């Protein structure tokens, strides 16, 4: 049978989820199983579990990012500077790699898309204008982004069958915490600027690991370790959201054990 909206509301209910709350979700969908009304069912019981006065934040990012391609230059190649589309908010799909979920909630009436490119987060909520902007480019995931006004703002890390290694809100960890040899990238997008394709080249952390250790392929991040110390510690609301199994994670909690954590192994 597959999951109805009502039957997944009220699991998401069991978790923790209460009215007016602010969730930030990382799904996949496989280990859900199948909906009524394939992922839209999810992504309405999510608008109802929050209620009128909640909000959700999704990384959605951007399925056409030349981020590959423009890495370690200091101005895109000339073939790529040519022909590539300029971001637009209102029409670039989300990247299918971080869930197939987060197209709908991009397409989602009302959702508003933040400007950057490569980071691109979409906001659902009375509270959503004020999540996605600003979004600059050299500040993907540290302060002034979405996510630190996430963190400030009580937010809920709700992970539906998805690993450790999904927790995007521990880039900021990465970001702000006083060790030594951290990682930058430089890479250049195409922004729509008063109608007009812009290329923007700008550096960053280095969100593929923050250090060489952490940077390896095979080749677990900081972010998974820290995820995985993170749950073997600490009391976390657990239980199923249709097939698979979701933890309900105070985001400010892991964040905070995040710096901790890497400045304790890393000197500054
Ligand atoms: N390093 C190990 C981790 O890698 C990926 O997670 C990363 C993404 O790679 C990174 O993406 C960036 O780099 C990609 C590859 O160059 C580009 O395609 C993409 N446009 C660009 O946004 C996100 N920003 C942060 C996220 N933790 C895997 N999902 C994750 O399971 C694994 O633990
Ligand atoms: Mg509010």
């Amino acid at each position: 049978t597959p999951w109805s909206k009502s039957e997944l509301v009220r699991q998401l209910r069991d978790l923790g989820v209460r009215s007016g709350d602010m969730v930030m979700p990382h799904v996949s969908l496989r280990a859900v199983g199948p909906l009524a009304d394939g992922p839209q069912t999810l992504v309405d019981a999510l608008i109802e579990a929050v209620g009128p006065t909640g909000n959700i934040l999704a990384f959605v990012s951007w399925r056409d990012s030349p981020y590959e391609q423009t890495l370690g230059h200091d101005a895109p190649p000339a073939a790529i500077a040519q022909s590539w589309p300029a971001f637009d908010p209102d029409h670039a799909p989300a990247y299918p790699g971080f869930g197939a979920i987060n197209e709908f909630i991009r397409t989602y009436p009302g959702c508003r898309r933040s400007a950057h490119p490569d980071a691109s987060m979409a906001a659902i909520g009375p509270d959503a204008a004020w999540l996605v902007a600003p979004h600059e480019m050299g500040a993907a995931y540290g302060p002034r982004s979405p996510i630190a006004r996430f963190l400030a703002h009580a937010g809920k890390i709700l992970s539906i069958g998805a690993g450790p290694d999904a927790v995007t809100a521990l880039h900021y960890a990465e970001a702000v915490a006083r060790i030594e040899g951290k990682r930058r990238v430089t890479y250049s997008m195409p922004l729509l600027r008063e109608g007009k394709r812009v290329w923007v080249t700008t550096s960053d952390w280095d969100s593929n690991g923050i250090l060489d250790e952490y940077a390896a392929p095979d080749g677990p991040d900081a972010v998974e370790r820290i995820a995985r110390d993170y749950l073997a510690r600490t009391r976390v609301a657990q239980g199923p959201v249709g097939g698979a199994q979701s933890r309900l994670i105070d985001a400010a909690d892991i964040v905070s054990f995040g710096i901790e954590w890497l400045e304790a192994r890393h000197a500054a």
